């Protein structure tokens, strides 16, 4: 229902991705004919488009995910990520996999924040408002409804949620914006909590990355980091 897998027949490897902020794992599939022999599990928000029995933390929603994919994949190792919000819903996922003594090989965080360092800008659902009209999307469409309530509600999880520090292998794939700025830090990463980690570069704009002209770039970058 929320779980597709596409290539579903290959025989090169698993990864799982995590829906981002706007809670649909759609932008996702494009990323098939690019990685063909990689079996891609994506998530989709379960709670999309309701206003009631939302997740009270994320890491609650994560949990319901690990669910998911160990009837999925029921044998590790595991290979999990996400773009934005969704790597960070990743991170939790590996963190409790790891400490039930599953092996997680890889984390893939597509340029994603950390939202609980960052400081209190605006008011919250005119902020996510004024993005979404910047995007070409229409706030106050039915589809728009929805996804400024799920946007509302991922972020609120995201800034609530204190990351943990993880052990295992990660991949941060950054858009270049920074410049001089470190990239980790930047994100409101440090390298205390992400010892083992490697920075990939992905060209093009955070919101873009998806779109069918940066697809090729954004799976070579998701390729290297995997291998
Ligand atoms: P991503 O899934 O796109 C992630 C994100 C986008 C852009 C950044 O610079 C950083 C992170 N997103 C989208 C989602 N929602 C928000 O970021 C909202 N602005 C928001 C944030 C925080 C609260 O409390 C409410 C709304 C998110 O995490
Ligand atoms: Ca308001
Ligand atoms: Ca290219």
């Amino acid at each position: 229902a929320y779980v597709h897998t596409l290539n579903p027949e290959a025989t090169g490897g698993a990864l799982v991705l995590v829906h981002p902020g706007e809670g649909l794992a759609l932008p996702y599939h494009g990323l098939a004919p690019l990685l063909p022999d990689v079996r891609l599990h994506v998530l989709s928000d379960p709670r999309f488009g309701q206003s009631d029995n939302r997740f009270a933390t994320l890491a609650e929603m994560a949990t319901r995910y690990v669910e998911w994919v160990r009837t999925t994949e029921p044998e590790g190792p595991y290979r999990l990520g996400g773009w934005s919000f969704g790597g960070v819903v990743a991170l939790e996922m590996a963190s409790q996999m790891t400490a039930h003594g599953d092996e997680v090989s890889d984390l893939l965080l597509v340029d994603s924040h950390n939202l609980n360092a960052a400081p209190r800008t605006g008011d919250p659902r005119e902020g996510v408002r004024q993005r979404l009209v910047e995007l070409g999307v229409d706030p106050d469409s039915p589809e728009g409804v929805d996804v400024v309530e799920e946007l509302l509600h991922n972020g609120a999880l995201a800034a609530q949620y204190a990351p943990p520090a993880y052990r295992g292998r990660v991949s941060l794939l950054v858009t270049p914006t920074d410049g001089d700025r470190d990239a980790v830090r930047a994100r409101g990463w440090d390298r205390a909590l992400l010892p083992d980690l490697v920075v990939e570069p992905v060209p093009g704009a955070h919101e873009r990355l998806f779109d069918e002209e940066h697809l090729s770039d954004t799976a070579d970058a998701i390729r290297r980091a995997l291998g």
